[PDB]
This record gives structure tokens, sequence and C-alpha cells, in this order.
């Protein structure tokens, strides 16, 4: 009965490593944005990144940006698109395309059990 | 209509049985770590596991780890490392593929509906 899973679960892995392009493309993209606009300056590159890189990374799976819309008059018209595209149309798009692919993982490995 | 709830609901059940034996593995691995980790000595090792057990299983499914990454120079460099992969790389992993079990259950109990 347990044979089956940790394969499968290694399969997901290789899903798990081939997605990482896509989210290190993401998370440059709009981490070097987040930390040209929404404050100006810092000590070098890494002080900025590492002011809010714990919130993409991890805070938008866990909990929803509360005090980043209220940090952010042509400024604050194009703010908003900003964080619009950066959130709610690319991360939640690229997990469920994670989400799915793990689906189909599962499904194919499971299907042909009792061989692999 | 309802019939199939139950058995399809009692495979799952079955499902998360044989998936608990791999939770078990993941709980223990991560939970001595933190214990040895993130803080010296306890009231024995049951104070320090009770200490934080309560997050471990249930708030990462319900709440992301915000006091964890500030509590915890080489030990700087080496704590990344341990919350990266103890947390968004495996449990995110593991409760995935509980997920696509679940429904790949579903999926085959209501496909041969009305013979059950």
């Amino acid at each position: 009965n347990l044979g089956p899973k940790i394969i499968m679960l290694q399969r997901m892995l290789i899903d798990v490593f081939f997605f990482l392009f896509l989210f290190a493309v993401w998370m440059v993209a709009f981490g070097v944005a987040r930390q040209g606009i929404l404050r100006q300056n810092e000590q070098r590159w890494r002080w900025i990144f590492r002011s809010v890189i714990y919130e993409p990374y991890l805070a938008m799976f866990g909990q929803v940006p509360s005090d980043v819309d209220s940090t952010t008059r042509f400024p604050e018209w194009i703010t908003i698109p900003l964080v619009c595209i950066y959130m709610l149309s690319t991360n939640i798009l690229l997990v469920n395309l994670l989400v799915a692919m793990f689906g189909y993982t599962v499904g194919i490995v499971q299907e042909n059990n009792d061989q692999v």
C-alpha cells in the first residue's frame, strides 16, 4: 500500500524542481519592483530586499498582505495596478498551476499501481 | 444520491490512515529539530515539545509562521535552510500529496456509481 507513495512523492519533487524556474522568474520580477517602488533607497540592494523578502515567498500563501496596500497624484493611480498584477493575477496563477501538476502526477502514478 | 458519499468518505479515511505514517515521520523529524535548534534545554523533552507542538501540526495549515522566523555568525546563516526545508519544501509537498489522493479516491468511487 505504501510503496507507490514514495515514488509518486519523488515524481512530485521533480515537478517542483521544474516549477522552480518559473517561480524564480516571478520572484525576481516582482521583488525588484517592490523594492524600487515601495520605498526609496536602502543599505544597498540586500538591505531593501531582505526588508520584505519574507512576505512574497511565504506570507502570500500564509496570509493576505494587509500593511502593503496601506504603505503604498500619478503615483497613487499607478500603485494599484502594480500590486493587482503582482499578487492576485500571477501568484495565484502560478500556485494553482503547480497544484494542477501535482494532481496529474499522482493520478498517473496511482493509475498504474501494482506494476511500479 | 447520498449512498456513495459515506463509502467514498470511508475510503478517504483509509487513505488518511496510510498517509499518517508519512506525516508522523515528518512530524518527528522536524519537531525534534525545532526543539534542539530553536531553544536550548527544557523541562525534559516533553516541556520543549509541548511548548510549540501546536504550531507544526495545525498552525501551518491555518496560519503562516510569523514569530518563528524572528525568534531564530554561522548559526544565522544555517537557520534559514532549516526553516525553508522544514515548512515550504516538505509540508506543502505532503499536504498536496494527500489532497491528490483524496481527489483520485473520490473520482474512482463516483465513476463506478450506481453499482456500489
